[PDB]
Order: C-alpha cells, then sequence, then structure tokens
C-alpha cells in the first residue's frame, strides 16, 4: 500500500577477466551521474587487495581453493553491505557492482541481497568471443592493471593468462532460455559489436541499455578546442557569430599543420553552426559537419554585449549569475543547464568515436571537458579552455589523459573567474 | 553510404502479418518527430491496396503468384522514391518502411537503393513465437485491420491465416551470425519481452533502440484528469499551491465512484507533488505515486497572479505570450517545451503500461495529450481539458480512440483562448 515503484536499482557486471567490465561500470556510473541520478561503483577488485593485502597469484582464483573461496565471498558480502548503506542511509539511487560474479551461486547470493532489501536488479554481462577483442583487452590488463605490482611486469601475461583458466571452469552465463529467463539483463557482446537484452522492466533500465549502445571500450582519442579568436573575442563582447581575427585565421592555419603532425586515422571534424567554428574548419582541407546543437550558450539580452556593459545595465541579473552560475538562465537565453541537455546527442557520440575534433565554443567546451573529466556542475561553468590550445583527450577506466597543446598564435583572454573574497558570503 | 553523423536514416520493419509491425511504426514515428526529428512513416499496405484497387485473398500473397509479386515489388519501388523525395526534398530525417520484408532479395533491393541514395539503414524485426501474442494480434487484425472489407469479416480469420501461411514459406529472418551480421538493426521478440541488437551505428539508432525498450503494444487503456477544482482556479490564479474547493473534492468522491464501476485491474495512479492533485488521489482509497516532474508548469513572477493582473502588471510579457505560446518562457520560470522535456519519463512509462490514472495539472495534461493523441507543438498550448473530466485513451496503430467522460460536479473554466 503501495510497493516497489520507488526502490533503488542494483545494476550488477558479470564476466571473465579482462571483459571491460571496469571501464564500462565506470563510464556507466559518469553517465548516471550526469543525468542527475545518484550513482556509485563497487570495484570489488580493490575490497579483496586491500582485504589480502597482497598480490595474488592464478591458484588463489581456483574454485576448488577453499580458504580463497572463503576471503572472496566475505568480501562480496562486505562490498553488499557497503551497498546498502550506499542506497538507504547516503541517499543513492543506483549501485553498480564491478566483478565477475560468473557463478549461479554467487548471482543467487546477490539477488536474495536484492530482494530483502527490495532493491531491483539489473545485470550486465560483458561476454568476449572475438580473439582480437580478447587479445587487446588482456594486453591492457598486463600493462596497466593494479591487480598486479606497479613495476616488474616480465610475468604477469602468463600468470593471468591462467587465472582466465581458473574462471572458465566454473562460468555459467546467463541463460535466457531457462535458468535466467525471469532475469533482467543484457549481454554486451564483444565490448559492444552486439546486445542480448532480456525483460527491461522500467525507464531506469531503458536509459541504461541506451547509454551501452553508444559505449566504446577499446582506447581511443578525441581532441577539443574552440574557434579561433574572433571579431567579438577582441571586443570583449559575448555572443553573436562574428568571423575571425586575424590571429583567429592565423591559429586555423596552425590548427591544419597540427592536425597533419598527429598522422590521424580517418578524422573527423564537427563544428557549431555559427561562422567563427566553420571558418577554423574550412582552413583543414578535410570534409566536416556542422552541428546546431554546438551553437555557443544564448546569452538573450545580454548577446553581444561585454561583461562591464552586462554589469553596469543589469547589475542584479550579473550579481545572480555569479551566485548561482550553473543554473542562472539568462533573460531570453539559457542556462548551463540548457547546454548540457541540448548536448546530449554529441556526447554520446563522442562516447562511441574516436579520432574526432569538435571545434566550438568556451561554454559548449566546458561542458564535453566536464562530461569526459567527471568534473560536477560546481566546476563546469569555471573550466579553464583558452582560446588556441588544443585539448587531447583519452579516456581511461579511472578517469581521462589529457594533454593540451598550445599552438603558436596569441589570443586574447575570455575567461572570467568568479569573484572572490567578498564579504559578506 | 553513411558518410555523415547526422545523414537521413531509413528504418525498415520486418516481420510476418501480425506482428505488431504497423503500431511500431506508427508509435516510434510519433515518438522521434516528438522529440523533433522530423519522421514519416510509409505504410506499404496503403500502397498496395491503392494500387491493386481491391481487396485481396491470400491468393495474392502466394511467393509464386507471379502477377501480384510484379505489383508488389512495383509499389515497394514507388514507395522507395517517395521515400527518397521526403529525405532529400522535403527535408525529413528518418523514413519508417512499413512492410514484410521478409526475403533476403527485398531486403536487398532495399539496401541498394539506401547505398545509392547515401541513407543509413536499420531494421526492425518484429518476431512473434509465443502462442497467446499472435493469438492476440492475429484477432486484432481480424477486427480491425483496413486490409479487408469494414463489414461482413465472417471469412477473414481463415484467409488471413492462410495468407500468414504464404509469408511463412519464404520468410527468412534477419541471421546475425552469418548472412546479416554486418546489418545494423533489433529483433523485437514477443512484442518486447526480450530484444537482439546488433550493430548500433550511431546515437539516433541508440534512440531508437531505446524507444522500443519502453514501448507496449498490446492494448491498454490511460486515464487522465486533473486535479479537481482548486481554490485558486475559483480565484482565476494560475500557478500556487491550492488545496481542493468543496467541488474539487466532491470530484475527487465521484472520481472514486467513477472508478470502481471501471472495474480496472491493477490500478496505478499518479499525482504531482502539489497539494491538489495529492488531495484528488486521497479520496480515491488506493495506493498513489507522487511524481515531481508532473508538477503543473512554472509561471515564474507571474505565480499566483490572474490572467488580468499578468497583462496590467507585465503588458509585453502577456503579449508576447500570446503570440508564441509553446515557446514562451515565463520570467524565472518555463515555457511549455520545458514542460515537455521533463515530462519524457512519466510519458515512456505510460508508454510501457496500462491501467494508470494521472491526475496533473492544465498544462501538462496538454503535454501528455499531444504525446498520445499525436497533437503537433503549436496546438499543444490550446488543447482544451476542462476541470472534473476524465479522458480515457486506448492507443491504436492509427491513433487513439478517446473517451471523455464529464463527472456530474460543475467547475469554473480555465482554459484562455488565444486572442483574434
Ligand atoms: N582501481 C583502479 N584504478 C585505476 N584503474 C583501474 C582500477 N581498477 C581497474 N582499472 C583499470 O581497468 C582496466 C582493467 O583492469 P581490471 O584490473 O579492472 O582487470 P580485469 O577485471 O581483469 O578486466 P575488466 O575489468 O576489463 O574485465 C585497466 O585499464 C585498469 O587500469
Ligand atoms: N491504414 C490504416 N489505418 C488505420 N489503421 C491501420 C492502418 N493500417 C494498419 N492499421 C492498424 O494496424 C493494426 C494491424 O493491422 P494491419 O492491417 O497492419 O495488419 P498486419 O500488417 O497483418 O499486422 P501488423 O502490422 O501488426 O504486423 C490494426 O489495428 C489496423 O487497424
Ligand atoms: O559563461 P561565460 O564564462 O560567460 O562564458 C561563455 C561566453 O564565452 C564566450 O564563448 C566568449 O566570450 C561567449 O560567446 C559566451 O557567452
Ligand atoms: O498555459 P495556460 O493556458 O496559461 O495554462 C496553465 C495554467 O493553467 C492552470 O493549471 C490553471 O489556471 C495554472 O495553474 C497554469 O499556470
Amino acid at each position: 500500500a503501495s510497493y516497489m515503484t520507488n526502490s533503488p536499482t542494483l545494476i550488477v557486471m558479470i564476466g571473465l577477466p579482462a571483459r571491460g567490465k571496469t571501464y564500462v561500470s565506470k563510464k556507466l556510473t559518469r553517465y548516471l551521474n550526469w543525468i542527475g541520478v545518484p550513482t556509485k561503483v563497487f570495484n570489488l577488485g580493490v575490497y579483496r587487495r586491500e582485504a589480502v593485502k597482497s598480490y595474488k597469484s592464478y591458484d588463489f582464483f581456483r574454485h576448488d581453493n577453499e580458504e580463497a573461496m572463503k576471503i572472496r565471498k566475505q568480501c562480496a558480502l562486505v562490498a553488499l553491505e557497503d551497498v546498502k548503506a550506499y542506497l538507504t542511509e547516503e541517499n543513492g539511487q543506483i549501485a553498480v557492482f564491478d566483478a565477475t560474479n560468473t557463478t549461479r551461486e554467487r548471482r543467487d547470493m546477490i539477488l536474495n541481497f536484492a530482494e530483502q532489501n527490495s532493491f531491483k536488479v539489473f545485470f550486465v554481462e560483458s561476454v568476449c568471443d572475438d580473439p582480437d577483442v580478447i587479445a587487446a583487452n588482456i594486453l591492457e590488463v598486463k600493462v596497466s592493471s593494479p591487480d598486479y605490482p606497479e613495476r616488474n611486469r616480465e610475468n604477469v601475461m602468463e600468470d593471468f593468462l591462467k587465472r582466465i583458466e581458473c574462471y572458465k571452469v566454473t562460468y555459467r552465463p546467463l541463460d535466457p532460455d531457462n535458468y535466467d529467463k525471469d532475469l533482467s539483463f543484457i549481454k554486451v557482446i564483444n565490448v559492444g559489436q552486439r546486445f542480448l537484452v532480456n525483460r527491461v522492466q522500467d525507464y531506469i533500465q531503458s536509459k541504461i541499455v541506451y547509454y551501452l549502445m553508444n559505449i566504446h571500450v577499446q582506447p581511443r582519442t578525441i581532441y577539443l578546442c574552440r574557434h579561433g579568436e574572433s571579431e567579438f573575442n577582441l571586443l570583449g563582447k559575448i555572443g553573436g557569430d562574428s568571423g575571425l581575427s586575424v590571429r583567429g585565421k592565423q591559429f586555423a592555419q596552425a590548427l591544419r599543420k597540427f592536425l597533419e603532425e598527429q598522422e590521424i586515422t580517418d578524422l573527423k571534424v564537427w563544428t557549431s553552426q555559427l561562422k567563427r567554428t566553420i571558418q577554423t574548419a574550412e582552413s583543414l582541407g578535410v570534409p566536416y559537419e556542422q552541428w546546431k546543437i554546438l551553437n555557443e550558450i544564448d546569452a538573450g539580452v545580454c548577446e553581444e554585449m561585454t561583461y562591464a556593459e552586462i554589469e553596469k545595465r543589469y547589475p542584479e541579473e550579473f550579481a545572480l549569475r555569479d551566485q548561482e552560475k550553473y543554473l542562472y538562465r539568462y533573460p531570453g537565453g539559457e542556462s548551463y543547464q540548457d547546454l548540457v541537455q541540448r548536448l546530449e546527442p554529441v556526447i554520446m557520440e563522442l562516447e562511441r568515436q574516436g579520432n574526432v575534433l569538435v571545434i566550438s565554443h568556451q561554454a559548449v567546451m566546458r561542458c564535453l571537458l566536464a562530461y569526459f573529466l567527471d568534473k560536477g556542475a560546481d566546476e563546469l561553468p569555471y573550466l579553464r579552455c583558452p582560446l588556441h590550445t588544443i585539448f587531447k583527450l583519452t579516456p581511461v577506466a579511472y578517469g581521462c589523459k589529457v594533454e593540451t597543446i598550445k599552438l603558436n598564435v596569441e589570443a586574447v583572454n575570455t575567461h572570467r573567474d568568479k569573484p572572490t573574497n567578498n564579504f559578506p558570503k
């Protein structure tokens, strides 16, 4: 009177080692938080390493190893108690349980935990049988996984290959035709070549599946920059549709040279529909695609004004925006929250693809950086993205490599800091 | 070909007769237009009926009926030419091709058309093998399909069953393991019990899959009404959080009696978080759920004012809102477009479920009616939803049955027409 319509959700990863589970867990968790759903990942690798206080050879992972199996089960129970605390005491809505969970006994233990606590359960099983995908994932584990010592990885590969065989002995995949016909799940096959989806129960499960249709697990690189310096940038005017300054044109030429030197396979170039990004791309000698949704934030009645003019003409609005820069909405225009919402299709295409250069704008690029660098709404409107600097991004399971490349053309500074040190607040 | 990320897309239905193809095509097309992607459905049943100028017995659908096969192929080619015009001359972005397309030869013809025109292709194959799902779909065809004469349907079932057998003879399903491993598609199995998705190539294909995870094909009924009359309604005041007038409470009591008479299985009742909808649901004697996203449109600095007061205090804003009521945003508040965007999770849950009563508000309910009755943004802010009237909606493939039930409790009129 009522029942289970308002329950939180436990997303349970399944798979053999080196299947992309931790990458998927982390990026899915970031996406769910991005759309406003409080979500936390629980990485059982961390739990078990902290419990045994040493790195473990493949024999630790034998299903026969009674002593190891008992330690590993206890770690799962501790993590589940942390899941419960998060979802019932800490205002979490979704918990993501990143572990192998390859046996039916372990999955039934999780399901019984969820039923006792009225948590919905959705399984994400990563199945890789393509030799190239497998060999790639395994090599990535060998090089970067923290489940082995930081240095001296010469014997990691041989051990890890044997650890996988231990899991293969007892692995029961989800069986949609019989044993698991009533469970809600998705099998992600070969990191997203195809999918088997069973019994999607509700809106949030549809969003989870939606996100996983856009994820890309193999290493990829994306490039972000602004249009070259514009005339309005030189004037300190926001918004508008002005063209490149002569220095912005020099930047566009330098950008062409930089892209040639980078030797990028199958480069795609995306711009907005505003002249300054188009003009930047036109100098590159390669096809490009304009996106309306990459247009700069709309400043409404403040379009084409300087900050000094805005503070003078609209002192109350100007102070409000400084107090609440993410949520503030220009009269007749947009807030950063509005901008975030309309950027979602570009963000999904950038989750999917590598070798894309996005030529956009200060506020737009802040949103894209906040998404791929996992920054919150508080910091998002203040992220620094100078004119004539390229951001080169390589996402990894626990974050994103960022390289900045300042090209050799000067530009004005358009970054206004939040006012500091004022009294009262 | 697919050389651009935002090139046009041809969605191609596949399946035997009575698989929900035509319902899925139409509801997906409506959803795509709702989120701003111009989409048009092409119903090959209509093309072929118009060309052959008569109803056809199962004999027409034999794969070995050479003369019929040639006509059917020519209809597919005509429809593809209309697809081309829609996507290249009329600024369409997605075309939905509703046909059986059960043979590899027909699918290859479509694929070659798409490649010649640089259209992306995504197939939606409806596979039904559950006897209950099939039997239901077939009876629905028997009752309502326009592929048979309107009256005297006594021989329809026998003919239609033989027509299905004609198609079973040559049906080749999509084969993800070999023949069709490089095609982009979703198999919808038993109208959404489960799905097989292959090679999603872009954002919009992921949105198509997303929508299909929420669709419900079997007939269902949902109920929409407003909160009972509020004190602010009696005062002509917009917005706010006032409670029910005594007539709104009387309506809530009448609503309980109405719901009992409807003999509804597993009724769900959804309200907003505002007092007037909660108090309406509380008279019903059943569990109900509050949704913040069902709260009435936010009028910002005009909250709790009458239209006359708004016109006096903010004449320019009042006139702008009349010129552009869908997009206009109240200072400090919302536009109908904002309202549409935040309603998406409840719209998806209403696509999925039946036996739901939503008790909401004038602007909210306009958005929900615009979605399920396929109304455009121009008309959405002016749809009429009187206090104390229940809208009973039964979606069908070509629209929605609508019954309005005025309960016997008077209420003020809160509907303001656009000035002439
Ligand atoms: N706690 C962590 N901190 C940083 N990176 C991590 C962490 N856990 C996993 N990763 C990264 O996840 C990837 C896979 O290593 P993990 O140690 O998760 O191996 P695995 O579980 O066998 O593989 P997978 O999770 O891909 O199925 C590596 O890139 C690794 O650096
Ligand atoms: N042109 C139309 N106008 C109104 N309703 C239609 C039209 N075409 C199909 N429908 C509806 O679609 C549903 C299925 O009928 P249809 O004629 O499409 O049979 P079918 O193609 O064998 O079945 P399905 O499309 O479900 O595979 C029925 O409710 C029918 O009324
Ligand atoms: O939110 P902020 O810090 O005002 O930055 C966005 C502004 O920056 C610019 O891209 C450059 O000044 C303007 O066009 C835009 O209004
Ligand atoms: O968009 P309209 O026609 O002003 O209707 C919305 C108004 O209707 C009401 O629901 C009832 O007057 C108000 O609370 C709301 O502001």
